[PDB]
């Protein structure tokens, strides 16, 4: 009977739309009308959302679900494993999961802390004020995906706007990665893309997969680095605790993932009738889910609307859940674990260069949430 609330509070940009807590505490699963007229369901409770994401009877195909954020299509792009179901998804997942484990991703930790070091150096020499996104938040995960895939160092400039060129199309990236894949076959190296030439993926799938990680691996990470930096500098008591015991960095990253929930909303479709939250999801119904409302669910988190890096543990749904749970989540953890304490160790008095109310937020219906830039100075 109700639509999806998407409007934030004007001076509370880190927090979910207020209308979600009213629908959730009324009912963690409720009826929802989608932008195209589909009468479906909205899941806001943490337990209900988690059951939605883990059940094998739910589909993420774009020809099965309805998009809850706006009215709209597309073809399942080559290398898009997120909007396909098992066993098609499973083939990607087994091929890739053992390559993204936390063991193999810590083994890029030094590369991460040198990428961060290089950009922290460029920030200082340029001087403040500057845009953190252009200078740090976007470069750092861009070069991490490059270092993960074995992009040649002389080639990385083409992939992000000059720290101070026209943004490559999704077709440009493919034509480049075709060229790069062919070079990896004749000369493999110690990187993910070299290993994957000997796999079952066609040229189309693997090339498409590379172009997806260049966007999927950057956008949400960059906005986490931006929003989390913005949140940490407002809370110098949090910074002092991270400064004192720096091993709180791991807890601090998780709590920021839970607080921000940049991938704020999604939906799945019922492949079959599924009983969920005491009530039956008809087959063919879409169940939209709010990650951000589930990460502020007081059923799961005490004082959930409070940012506190001391408690930050796992259980949040910021990386998703189930079979589609973020493949790059251990890589992203290594980046933020290195980047957040490194920023403030180098710039302890880092702070916004404009009033917080002047920070340009991304549109309510965009995925992921975040900022278009973040002027900072020190
Ligand atoms: C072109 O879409 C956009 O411009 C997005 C934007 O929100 C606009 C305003 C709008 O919503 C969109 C047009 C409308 C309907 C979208 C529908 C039905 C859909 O299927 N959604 C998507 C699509 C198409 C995705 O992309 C792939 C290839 O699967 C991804 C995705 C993710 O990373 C693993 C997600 C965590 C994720 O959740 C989604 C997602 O939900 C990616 O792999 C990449 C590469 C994502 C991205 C960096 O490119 C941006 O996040 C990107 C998705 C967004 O900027
Ligand atoms: C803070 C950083 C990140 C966040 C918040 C994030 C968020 C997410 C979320 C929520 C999903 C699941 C969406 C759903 O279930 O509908 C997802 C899936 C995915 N992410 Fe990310 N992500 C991050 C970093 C990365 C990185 C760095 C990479 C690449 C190296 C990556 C690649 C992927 C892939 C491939 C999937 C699909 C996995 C599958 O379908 O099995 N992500 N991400």
């Amino acid at each position: 009977p109700t639509g999806l609330p998407t409007a934030r509070a004007a001076g509370c940009p880190f927090d979910p739309p207020p209308g979600l807590a009213a629908l959730r505490d009324r009912a963690p699963l409720t009826r929802m009308e989608f932008p195209n007229g589909h009468v479906g369901w909205l899941a806001t409770g943490h337990a209900v959302v988690r059951a939605v994401l883990a059940d094998p009877r739910f589909s993420h195909r774009n020809d099965r679900r309805h998009w809850p954020l706006a009215d709209i299509g597309f073809p399942p792009l080559p290398g898009d494993m997120l909007h396909i179901d098992p066993p098609d998804h499973t083939r990607y997942r087994k091929l890739l999961a053992g390559k993204f484990t936390m063991r193999r991703m810590r083994r890029l930790t030094g590369s991460a802390q040198e990428i961060v070091a290089g950009k922290l150096d460029a920030m200082e020499r340029h001087g403040g004020p500057l845009d953190l996104l252009e200078f740090f938040a976007r470069p750092v995960p861009t070069l991490m995906v490059c270092a993960l895939l074995g992009v040649p160092l002389q080639d990385r400039a083409t992939f992000h706007p000059p720290v101070r060129y026209v943004e490559m199309t999704y077709a440009d990236m493919q034509e480049y990665f075709r060229k790069l894949v062919a070079a990896k076959r004749a000369a493999p190296a110690d990187d993910l893309l070299s290993d994957l030439t000997t796999s079952d993926l066609t040229e189309d799938e693997l090339v498409g997969l590379c172009a997806v990680m260049m966007h999927a691996g950057v956008d949400s990470t960059s906005n986490m680095l931006a929003l989390g930096t913005w949140a940490l500098l407002e809370r110098p008591d949090q910074l002092a605790a991270l400064r004192e015991r720096p091993d709180l960095a791991d807890r601090a990253v998780e709590e920021l993932m839970r607080y921000m929930s940049v991938v704020h909303t999604g939906s799945r479709a019922a492949l079959e009738d599924v009983e969920l939250a005491g009530e039956v999801v008809r087959a063919g119904e879409s169940v939209a889910f709010s990650v951000q409302a589930a990460n502020r669910d007081p059923a799961r988190f005490a004082d959930p609307d409070t940012l506190d890096i001391r408690r930050g543990a796992v259980g949040h749904l910021g990386f998703g859940y189930g079979v589609h749970q973020c493949l790059g989540m251990q890589l992203a953890r290594v980046e933020m674990r290195v980047a957040f304490p490194a920023l403030f160790a180098r710039f302890p008095a880092l702070r916004l260069a404009v009033p917080a109310g002047d920070v340009p937020m991304r549109d309510d219906l965009v995925i992921p949430y975040g900022v278009h830039r973040l002027p900072v100075t020190w």
